[PDB]
C-alpha cells in the first residue's frame, strides 16, 4: 500500500509540475506585451 | 498510520493543484490586460 | 520517527499552501491596477 | 533511510517555500509598478 | 522499493524547485519593463 500511495503522490506531483510550465507560458506572454 | 499520514499529504497537493489552477486563471486576466 | 517525519511534511506543505493563497491575492492586486 | 530520504525531502520542501517567499517578494515590487 | 519511490519523488521535487526558479527569473524581467 505504501507503494501504491507514493506512486500516486508522484502523479500529483507531475500534475503540479504540469501547472508550474504553463505558469511559465503566461508569463512569458505577459514579457512579451 | 503511515497510509493514514500519506493520504493527509495527497489530499494537501491536491489542495495545492487546486491553487496553481487559480493562479494561472488570474495569470490569464493580466494577460487580457 | 516516521510518523513524525510525515507529519512535519505535512506542516511544510500547509506552509506552501499558505504561500500560494498570498499569491493569489497579490496577482488580485495586481489585476486591480 | 527512509528517516534520511524523508529528511532530504524536508529540505527540498524548504527550498521551494523560500523560492515562493521570493515570488511573493517580487509580486509586491510589481505592485509598485 | 520506497526508496526508490522516495528517490523519485526528490528528482520530482527538484524540478518543481527549477521552475520555481524560471518563474523568478520572469518576474524579474517583468520588472525590468
Amino acid at each position: 500500500t505504501q507503494e501504491y500511495l507514493l506512486k500516486e503522490i508522484m502523479k500529483l506531483l507531475k500534475e503540479q509540475i504540469k501547472l508550474l510550465k504553463e505558469q511559465i507560458k503566461m508569463l512569458k506572454e505577459l514579457e512579451k506585451q
